[PDB]
């Protein structure tokens, strides 16, 4: 019944529910807008502009906003009035004047924070528009502000912005696309309909609601698209005049464009002048705005977009139906990234290996790759979810791909996104502006998954659980409100020495080692106390923050932390020198592994099962080619070095050690290397729990991992090797899927110079990454602040080419 009426509550704070009739800028999408809404809320005469015969006038209560005398107390002036009637001048023409302290008028207990979003704002927008875009330059270069933000993937709209207002991946918040489909509801979301507005498909605890339970008013967050940008402008200001017991404390505006017309003519089509243009003419009524109501001083404000746009036409499409005989008996998620699920959910007829097999290198310039979700890169965290489709595709920049023809045809557009988020393309904006920013500060890169804390920081909140990094952002402040600390070590090292006799041990391993002092035997001792210690691990050992029981092993090319309960390392560190030399596994030790006598024979591996074993091999985490001495090289082959590894993943982890390693060494100066196993079974991104591993070397307790990285540290100024560095350190990760074939690499059968540094590559990830897979925690001990540290594990290297 939308009988009653919207007189004095336009815009309305508080959601009254059906029957009675609802007046908040969300009964339009809901369709319970009191008759009268239109009439009293969205007033449209005369403009949104004063003009010099409007000043002073006598005020009519149908103006979209007013210029009279008593504007400035009824809290709706035009945002141009002081300019126009009182000699003012626009915000953006000041000066840049530093803000020292938050300078707010009586009654405000906070600096508000004013989020203001824009859709499809491509990164390198700042530099190629900023001719058109001058109040959005002012807040770039006086306030603080991000080369750019790396969105989340995929790189589409209701995942970015909810995943701005959580701190969450998609997989953990649940909006994993722009449209899914959840097996479980059995129903499909989509962008126009009423299914997205059930509550039951939106998980985690956004900004707004984080604000709400800690008592903390919210303006909402979601605007009708039929309310101009002009009046949510001075809805907010208006809201901004309201009472301190009714005034919200964070506020939200979002603008469809750029997104609406990048989609139709492109990221850099001339007709995409007008919009930034229109864009930065909003930012300056909002500024304006502000400096009226004397809070242009006060207000903390975010300029942040969702993702980039890329050029995307209609003839860039594959379809299925050129790879697939049966493209009937499947559902495909189409456009910018591709997810395949059976047409008919219960059928035992449909075999998902047969379908990426089809999908899999059958034609030389194929513009998109299948993955099982499982095996995606870790980095875009896109698997532990029942609505990601168990296949699905990584398409091309610039590519889409379709199901058949007819879907495409019964073309419109030249934009799109939604592709990896590495991508330059799909790259959007970050400018913070206010007291509680830094002044004139460029930061690095960030992931928008960060922003989350910074806000909660922003409000005085304490943040709901999420994938942030808490303090790696504390840079962008001029004022923190939380003091990062390193999580406490759970389990302590055992340090074991020589305590079994080679005959205890029944292995079933050999080795031609029986060939051999006062000067070389008292060296060799010190070796395996730790005095090569300082060199290998160059920032303490990682601390392990979890229930275990493991050894520190040392020797004199690397230090190893090794599992009695995972019968292997989690990890292994070493140093490898700019000057180091790359040997060979000389021909009488190609089949060595020797037993460790530090270590029982009931807490170690053996060669018999990787003999029975006739899928899985062996490989070893210190790299016998990067031994210092044939002496040194025994140790490579002791069985506490040894891991599991299938033959099709030996190709890659042999040319990242024999060859791969000493380049980077070369490069950079010397590189420390950490390398071990991750389990994650259940692919949730975490360590897996003993009890949790699916697979074992046959007929062992060898547990076989999913993935196997490494982590690869040097200094930042490169003029110092990397074993002495005074300064920031430098670092490149990665976490290689350990797969039984290398269907994934389209090149594998040429030479490993060809294509094991373009997987490795794809790979690539946070140090941050790898410690939520191993429980581990690294850099604990260095001369560097930890909020540094916090930055450098969030880092990702993305090996694409220059913004
Ligand atoms: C990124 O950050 C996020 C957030 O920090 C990380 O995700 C967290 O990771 C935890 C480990 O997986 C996980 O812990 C679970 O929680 C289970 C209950 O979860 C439900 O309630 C959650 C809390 O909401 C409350 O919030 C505040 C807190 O004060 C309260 O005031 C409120 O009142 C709320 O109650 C809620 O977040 C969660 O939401 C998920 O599910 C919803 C649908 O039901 C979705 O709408 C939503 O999007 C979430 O969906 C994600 O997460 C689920 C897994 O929860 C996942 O499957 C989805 O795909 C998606 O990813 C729920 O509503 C809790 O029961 C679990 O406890 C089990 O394990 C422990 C381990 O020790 C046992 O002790 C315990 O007994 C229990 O085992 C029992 O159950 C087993 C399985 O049924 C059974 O086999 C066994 O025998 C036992 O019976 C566990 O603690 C968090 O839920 C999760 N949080 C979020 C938001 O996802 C994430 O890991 C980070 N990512 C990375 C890579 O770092
Ligand atoms: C960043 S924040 O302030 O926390 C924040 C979080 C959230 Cl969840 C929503 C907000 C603010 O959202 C809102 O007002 N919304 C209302 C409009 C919706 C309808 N949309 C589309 O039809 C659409 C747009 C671009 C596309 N490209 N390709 N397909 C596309 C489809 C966009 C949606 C955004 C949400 C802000
Ligand atoms: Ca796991
Ligand atoms: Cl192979
Ligand atoms: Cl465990
Ligand atoms: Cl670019
Ligand atoms: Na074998
Ligand atoms: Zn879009």
């Amino acid at each position: 019944a939308t009988s009653g009426s919207c007189k004095g509550r336009c815009f309305e704070l508080q959601e009254v529910g059906p029957p009675d009739c609802r007046c908040d800028n969300l009964c339009k999408s809901y369709s319970s807008c009191c008759h009268d809404f239109d009439e009293l809320c969205l007033k449209t005469a005369r403009g949104w502009e004063c003009t010099k015969d409007r000043c002073g006038e006598v005020r009519n209560e149908e103006n979209a906003c007013h210029c009279s005398e008593d504007c400035l107390s009824r809290g709706d002036c035009c945002t141009n009035y002081q300019v126009v009637c009182k000699g003012e001048s626009h915000w953006v023409d000041d000066d840049c004047e530093e803000i020292k302290v938050p300078e707010c008028p009586a009654g405000f207990v906070r600096p508000p924070l004013i989020i203001f979003s824009v859709d499809g704002f491509r990164a390198s927008y700042m530099k190629k528009g900023s001719k058109v875009m001058p109040n959005i330059e002012k807040l770039r270069s006086c306030g603080t502000h991000a080369p750019y933000m790396r969105p989340v993937y995929p790189t589409k709209t209701f995942p970015n912005l909810y995943t701005l207002a959580t701190g969450l991946y998609p997989e953990s918040h649940g909006i994993v696309g722009n449209s899914m489909y959840d097996p479980v509801f059995d129903a499909s979301f989509h962008l126009r309909g009423r299914e997205k507005f059930n509550h039951r498909w939106w998980g985690g605890q956004p900004l707004w609601i984080t604000a709400t339970k800690q008592g903390v008013r919210a303006g909402t967050f979601f605007w009708s698209v039929s309310i101009p940008h002009e009046r949510r402008i001075l809805t907010i200001l208006q809201w901004l005049s309201l009472p301190d017991n009714e005034r919200p404390s964070v506020y939200a505006f979002y603008s469809e464009q750029p997104d609406f017309s990048g989609h139709k003519y492109g990221p850099f089509g001339p007709e995409m002048t007008n919009p930034l243009r229109e864009i930065d003419k909003t930012v300056g009524q909002l500024m304006d705005g502000l400096k009226q109501l004397r809070l242009h001083r006060c207000v903390n404000v975010i300029f942040v977009g969702d993702h980039g746009m890329e050029d995307v036409t209609c003839d860039r499409t594959e379809f299925l139906s050129n790879y697939l005989t049966n493209v009937d008996d499947i559902t495909l998620v189409p456009g910018t990234l591709g997810r395949i699920r059976a047409k008919s959910i219960n059928n035992s007829k449909y075999d998902p290996k047969t379908i990426i097999a089809a999908l899999t290198c059958k034609k030389p310039d194929q513009h998109f790759k299948p993955y099982m979700k499982q095996h995606l890169p870790k980095r875009l965290h896109y698997a532990n979810n029942r609505r990601i489709e168990d296949i699905h595709l990584l398409v091309d920049r610039r590519w889409h791909v379709a199901r058949k023809p007819l879907d495409v045809y019964k073309c419109f557009f030249q934009g799109d996104h939604g592709f990896d988020n590495k991508v330059n393309s799909m790259q959007t904006v970050f400018v913070g502006y206010g007291p509680t920013f830094k002044y004139r500060t460029k930061v690095p890169p960030f992931e928008n998954i960060e922003l989350y804390n910074v806000m909660c920081d922003l409000l005085g909140l304490k943040p709901a659980p999420n994938n942030g990094t808490h303090g790696s952002l504390n840079h962008l402040l001029r004022t923190n409100t939380f003091r990062p600390t390193m999580p406490d070590e759970v389990s302590r090292p055992n340090y074991p020495g020589i305590m079994y006799l080679q005959s205890e041990f029944d292995l079933g391993c050999t080795c031609d080692d029986k060939v051999e002092n006062k000067l070389e035997e008292l060296n060799k001792r010190l070796h395996t106390k730790g005095s090569t210690k300082e060199r290998h691990l160059l920032y303490g050992r990682p601390a392990v923050l979890y229930r275990t029981s493991y050894d520190i092993l040392y020797h004199t090319d690397f230090e190893s932390g090794y599992s009695e309960i995972f019968l292997m390392p989690l990890w292994t560190s070493y140093t490898i020198s700019k000057q180091a030399e790359v040997s060979s596994i000389p021909e009488h030790l190609t089949n060595c592994v020797r037993p460790d006598v530090r270590v029982s024979p009931g807490f170690s591996q053996n060669c018999l099962a990787y003999k029975n074993d006739k899928q899985m091999s062996y490989g070893f985490l210190f790299p016998p080619y990067l031994s210092s001495s044939p002496e040194a090289k025994y140790d490579a082959f002791l069985v506490t070095n040894m891991v599991p590894m299938y033959p099709a993943f030996k190709r890659v982890w042999a040319y990242f050690q024999r060859v791969l390693v000493k380049k980077y060494a070369s490069e950079r100066n010397g590189v420390n290397v950490i390398s071990g196993p991750i389990f994650d079974y259940n692919y949730d991104g975490l360590r897996d729990t003993e009890d949790e591993i699916k697979q074992y070397v046959e007929g062992s307790s060898i547990p076989v991992p999913t993935h196997y990285y490494s982590i690869i540290t040097s200094c930042l100024d490169f003029t110092q090797p990397a074993d002495k560095c005074d300064g920031p350190l430098s670092v490149s990760s990665f976490i290689l899927p350990h797969r039984p074939d290398n269907d994934e690499s389209c090149n594998s059968s040429e030479d490993e110079s060809k294509w094991v540094e373009e997987l490795m590559k794809m790979h690539t990830a946070r140090v941050r990454d790898i410690e939520h897979l191993t429980g581990l925690d690294f850099y604990r001990k260095t001369s560097r602040s930890y909020s540094e540290i916090l930055t450098l594990k969030t880092y990702l290297h993305t090996y694409e080419s220059e913004i």
